């Protein structure tokens, strides 16, 4: 029955991926931000100027005040309101309602984007990360508990963009060739061990503690894939050596300044692609996923009025660890199979098209002594 669900989600470039779900009783309807580097669910439940709408809770006879405050600061927005819950139902999602934790959020700084068109975030990662703690059960644990939905959910990101997230299992008809599955190291947020990084083939030859340090994450919720700082610099290096045919301004490489060619002709070639090795299933053993430029170079819209391409840079430095996000899980299938505590990656059927490179996710690899490539 996952058909139903094929196609979920909408978003905008840059400005994450939504999934429509409805609150309180009768059924409020918001679309709500599909986030699996946080833990809450939360909506807007008074004005702002970048709502068009928000829960109202008087209006709902199934709403339950907590009576207790909660905040969540993320890496750059912030929010604050008041816990309750209310009864939640996702129309194009398992036919189903639970009774949730809702925080309704009646003050916000730079968490809602202007224009977005969603009203909410769907934090999907564990209760570790939950604020304020980890008492506070995170939707999808309850959606489990009170209901017969397998504990697993998969996301099929699509590069004004759509997508699907498959409630409760897996749709073959979603991705080809093989799922290749890492394992999910701690249950707090989507946690990963990256054990290699090669750039057009050529490893970076770092310790493979830096690719985690202090961890690796798959985060729905932020658009660029973010590196640590030494991993950042060294990956800039090597992109940069590898496009030097044309110089770029230093603020394109920080994400500041966009870069536009003639339509049609982005000079993709000179662009490398990134391979990210994954911890396997079995003993030394790995597998790649393949990232080519047309997901890590951004498609912006034209700031002058003419009709060029651009582009912005959407790798970014981290001091936080490794972040997996939108542009990263962009034309793959992910499968966060929370009931075998694992990752999967299959190229998706909306993969990113080139003339002669590919993305993949490929394997087995043998690769010796992963276990150090965690920090601690
Ligand atoms: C929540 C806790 C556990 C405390 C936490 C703290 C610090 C880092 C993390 C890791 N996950 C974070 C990384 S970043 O802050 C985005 C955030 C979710 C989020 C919060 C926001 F405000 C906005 N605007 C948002 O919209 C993005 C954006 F690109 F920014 F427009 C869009 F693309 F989705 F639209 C998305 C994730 O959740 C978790």
């Amino acid at each position: 029955s996952f058909v139903e669900m094929v196609d979920n989600l909408r978003g905008k470039s840059g400005q994450g991926y939504y999934v429509e779900m409805t609150v309180g009783s009768p059924p409020q309807t918001l679309n709500i931000l599909v986030d699996t580097g946080s833990s809450n669910f939360a909506v807007g439940a008074a004005p702002h100027p970048f709502l068009h709408r928000y829960y109202q809770r008087q209006l709902s006879s199934t709403y339950r005040d907590l009576r207790k405050g909660v905040y969540v600061p993320y890496t750059q927005g912030k929010w604050e309101g008041e816990l309750g819950t209310d009864l939640v139902s996702i129309p194009h999602g398992p036919n189903v309602t639970v009774r949730a934790n809702i925080a309704a959020i009646t003050e916000s700084d730079k968490f809602f984007i202007n224009g977005s068109n969603w009203e909410g975030i769907l934090g999907l990662a564990y209760a570790e990360i939950a604020r304020p703690d980890d008492s506070l059960e995170p939707f999808f644990d309850s959606l489990v508990k009170q209901t017969h939905v397998p504990n697993l959910f998969s996301l099929q990101l699509c590069g004004s963009v759509g997508g699907s997230m498959i409630i409760g299992g897996i749709d073959h008809s979603l991705y080809t060739g093989s799922l290749w599955y890492t394992p999910i190291r701690r249950e707090w947020y989507y946690e990963v061990i990256i054990v290699r990084v090669e750039i057009n083939g050529q490893d970076l030859k770092m310790d493979c503690k830096e690719y985690n340090y202090d961890k690796s994450i798959v985060d729905s919720g932020t658009t660029n894939l973010r590196l640590p700082k030494k991993v950042f610099e060294a990956a800039v290096k090597s992109i940069k050596a590898a496009s030097s045919t044309e110089k770029f301004p230093d603020g394109f490489w920080l994400g500041e300044q966009l870069v536009c060619w003639q339509a049609g002709t982005t000079p993709w070639n000179i662009f490398p692609v990134i391979s990210l090795y994954l911890m396997g299933e079995v003993t030394n053993q790995s597998f790649r996923i393949t990232i080519l430029p047309q997901q890590y170079l951004r498609p912006v819209e034209d700031v002058a009025t003419s009709q060029d391409d651009c582009y912005k840079f959407a790798i970014s430095q981290s001091s936080t660890g490794t972040v997996m996000g939108a542009v990263i899980m962009e034309g793959f299938y992910v499968v966060f199979d929370r009931a075998r505590k694992r990752i999967g990656f299959a190229v998706s059927a909306c993969h990113v098209h080139d003339e002669f490179r590919t993305a993949a996710v490929e394997g087995p690899f043998v690769t010796l002594d992963m276990e150090d490539c965690g920090y601690n």
